[PDB]
């Protein structure tokens, strides 16, 4: 539709968005608990239109994101927060989450079949 949208080539973003949204441990559609995709915030989609869903990090997003970050540490990722007894990637993920040191984009699916970009930065966390 847009010039820099369809006629945009010459990009160098190295990443592979594989099938996501279906978590093995996280799966329970309920009010306030939407199915979302955990993506790494690379550019952070922005626009001149206000988002329509909730800018928060429910137990859903929190769990999905925690496991994601806990996976990063497992992959030899350094912690960006202090450890007051934490030593486990998840435990520490909670520390970083509560500290909002987790750079990630939460793609929440809409009941219509679409999705919305939600960066943790634009999300009001509850940890």
């Amino acid at each position: 539709m847009s010039d820099n949208e369809d006629n945009f080539d010459g990009d160098d973003f190295d990443d592979v968005e594989e099938d996501e949204g279906l978590d093995d441990l996280e799966n329970a559609e309920e009010e306030g608990q939407e199915n979302v995709e955990i993506l790494p915030s690379g550019e952070r989609p922005q626009a001149n239109q206000k988002r329509i869903t909730t800018p928060y990090m429910t137990k859903y997003e929190r769990a999905r994101v925690l496991g994601t970050r806990a996976l990063q540490i497992a992959m030899c990722a350094p912690v960006m927060v202090e450890l007051e007894g934490e030593t486990d990637p998840l435990l520490i993920a909670m520390k970083e989450l509560k500290a909002r040191k987790i750079p990630i984009i939460i793609r929440r699916y809409l009941p219509d079949g679409s999705y919305e970009d939600w960066g943790v930065d634009e999300l009001i966390i509850t940890d």
